[PDB]
């Protein structure tokens, strides 16, 4: 069509596109598979079309450095729009250009290491809540789905970190916080809706004026009113909360708005609910099929934390083998699967012309399983990140949280929240592969990096 000849005139390889659709039909196996194939059959740089949108994939570590870090503020500043957002336009992950830079500057102190030390005790409380619910699940003698026990833990952590709501989600699934935020799941960009707007981006403004938001409107309105209630109730009571830290910044760039505060509060829930639980389920599955790693980690946890001691910020950063298990699992399963930046101007990077409007993509999943930089990439060898071998890895081929000024702002929080859970559960429980567990676990063919079947494992007291 009009823009389907852009990659041919630049001498860039890629799958031949079909009219009105581009290469969306090649998504029959999902983004992860499709990127790995195009890597094998085209080399280091290739291109494809999401409808009429040209997407350029780069794998050179220097080019990834230029896009994500070097020329970030100048050229590659924003991600591609993904649908009708409504008032959630002010979310930091959705904000663009000057709005994003202000929001990140006014929200960066919220994710300091010092503020994280102050949040460890609160996250610790629901680690003990997790084992109690896990004790009953283990005594039943039946396999346990890890997605639900971790989702309950992640929900409990989010409600206590973002707000002052202290709830046991597993046994109290009736609080309006628990019910509405339970629907804040990841986006399957290969479902009929997101596929349709990817081929029909012209329908996004139509959806917006219909007040059709990508997020559930009932959940957003409830959470906005809840913050309005809490903001008044916190004043009447006159704290360690993502909200309170934002309140303590609003009263003292230019400023942060009341609606902006609500928007960022919801995005923290959206960025943390399933992502933490999904990675936690992935981590425990890999420990069950490789008990040697599970044994050494359990021994290391007992060494740093004798007599089932409670974890502390400093002790968590001390445990090395736990950091190795988390990193290697993220290498096998980068749940973002991709990193995207929009080229706002005509620019040349590392001797390559990038015309304005092209979406530049970094295939995180494809790079993390590339035989070039990784040895036996299909295996779970957590020793790759040993202190001696933790330098050979290129920090721009392994990008689980992204890189540059637009990386995951909650990387330290997520890593601490995940590790705090892993210490408590492993030092009390051991996990064995039940029959229903798929030993060669298969990944889903949709837009999410999730297993084909929910991971079920046998759990027992230690
Ligand atoms: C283990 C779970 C998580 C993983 C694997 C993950 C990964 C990522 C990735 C790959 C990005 C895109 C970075 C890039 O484009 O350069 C991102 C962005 C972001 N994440 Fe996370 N994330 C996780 C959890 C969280 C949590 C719990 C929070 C909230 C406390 C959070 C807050 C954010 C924000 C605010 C951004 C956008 C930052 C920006 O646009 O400037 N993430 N994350
Ligand atoms: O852009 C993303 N990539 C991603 C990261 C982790 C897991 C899965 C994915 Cl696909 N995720 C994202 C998107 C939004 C937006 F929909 F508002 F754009 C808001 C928050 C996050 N997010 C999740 C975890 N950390 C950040």
């Amino acid at each position: 069509t009009h823009s389907h000849g852009l990659f041919k005139k630049l001498g860039i390889p890629g799958p031949t596109p079909l009219p009105f659709l581009g290469n969306i039909l090649s998504y029959h196996k999902g983004f992860c598979m499709f990127d790995m194939e195009c890597h094998k059959k085209y080399g280091k740089v290739w291109g494809f079309y999401d409808g009429q949108q040209p997407v350029l994939a780069i794998t050179d570590p220097d080019m990834i450095k230029t896009v994500l870090v070097k020329e970030c503020y100048s050229v590659f500043t924003n991600r591609r729009p993904f649908g009708p957002v409504g008032f959630m336009k002010s979310a930091i992950s959705i904000a663009e250009d000057e709005e994003w830079k202000r929001l990140r500057s006014l929200l960066s102190p919220t994710f300091t290491s010092g503020k994280l030390k102050e949040m460890v005790p609160i996250i610790a409380q629901y680690g003990d809540v997790l084992v109690r619910n896990l004790r009953r699940e283990a005594e039943t003698g039946k396999p346990v789905t890890l997605k639900d026990v971790f989702g309950a833990y992640s929900m409990d952590v989010i409600t206590s970190t973002s707000f002052g709501v202290n709830i046991d989600s597993l046994n109290n699934p009736q609080d309006p916080f628990v019910e509405n935020t339970k629907k804040l799941l990841r986006f399957d960009f290969l479902d009929p809706f997101f596929l349709s707007i990817t081929v029909f981006p012209f329908l996004i403004p139509i959806l917006e004026v219909l007040n059709i938001c990508v997020f559930p409107r009932e959940v957003t309105n409830f959470l906005r009113k809840s913050v309005k209630r809490m903001k008044e109730s916190r004043l009447e009571d006159t704290r360690v909360d993502f909200l309170q830290l934002m309140i303590d910044s609003q009263n003292s760039h230019k400023a942060l708005s009341d609606l902006e505060l609500v928007a960022q509060s919801i995005i923290f829930i959206f960025a943390g609910y399933e992502t933490t639980s999904s990675v936690l389920s992935f981590i425990m599955y890999e420990l069950a099929t490789h008990p040697d790693v599970q044994q050494k980690l359990q021994e290391e946890i007992d060494a740093v934390l004798p007599n089932k001691a409670p974890p502390t910020y400093d002790t968590v950063l001390q445990m090395e083998y736990l950091d190795m298990v988390v990193n290697e699992t993220l290498r096998l399963f980068p749940i973002a699967m991709r990193l995207e930046r929009v080229c706002k101007k005509d620019v040349e990077i590392n001797g390559m012309f990038i015309p304005k409007g092209v979406v530049v993509m970094i295939p995180s999943y494809a790079l993390h399983r590339d035989p070039k930089y990784w040895t036996e990439p299909e295996k779970f060898l957590p020793e790759r990140f040993s202190k001696k071998n933790k330098d050979n890895i290129d920090p721009y081929i392994y990008t689980p949280f992204g890189s540059g000024p637009r990386n995951c702002i909650g990387m330290r929080f997520a890593l601490m929240n995940m590790k705090l859970a892993l210490i408590r559960v492993l030092q009390n429980f051991s996990f064995k592969p039940c029959k229903e567990t798929q030993i060669p676990l298969k990944l889903s063919l949709g837009g999410l990096l999730q297993p084909e079947k929910p991971v079920v494992l046998k759990v027992e007291s230690r």
